[PDB]
């Protein structure tokens, strides 16, 4: 059994936009936007509202570019999270209750800062290739066990 999760990275460029979780799940650390699907939204629509509700920013058009599984020990429930990416953006991103938006350079992601895993899947990103990512988490810091691979249809 899994759950849905959204994951945007707004991606231009010659820069990244990322937003400081101020609390709950990823705090402290920087992200993309996104959060739990609901019932009655398709996950793309759920993947606008969490971008709406975290920067104040819509998007024209969302792109597929990865699924990443998350296991965390303990926990039933595993992390089904649908990554997505866009350029064109409308609006301007402002700071909410959870995310305070910042740009960043291509050559300077504060990994040091972000989820352990971004740094497996992240060159892929930046390379425009689709992928499959599953990572095993204990606790919040250390990764056990990870697959990555590129494919074709996500």
């Amino acid at each position: 059994a899994s759950r849905l999760y959204t994951l945007v990275l707004v991606l231009q460029p010659q820069r990244v936009l990322l937003g400081m979780k101020k609390r709950g799940f990823g705090a402290g650390r920087w992200n993309g936007f996104g959060g739990k699907v609901q019932e009655g939204e398709t996950i793309e629509d759920g993947a606008r509202r969490e971008l709406q509700e975290e920067s104040g920013l819509t998007v024209d058009a969302l792109h597929k570019v990865g699924q990443i599984v998350f296991e965390f020990v303990g926990e039933p429930e595993l992390m089904d999270v649908h990554v997505f990416c866009t350029d064109s953006i409308q609006g301007t991103p402002v700071e909410s209750d959870e995310m305070r938006p910042c740009w960043f350079q291509l050559d300077q992601i504060p990994f040091k800062d972000m989820w352990p895993d971004d740094s497996y899947w992240f060159p892929l990103l930046l390379q425009k290739k689709k992928f499959h990512g599953y990572f095993k988490f204990q606790g919040q810091d250390t990764i056990l066990d990870y697959t990555l691979r590129e494919v074709d249809t996500v």
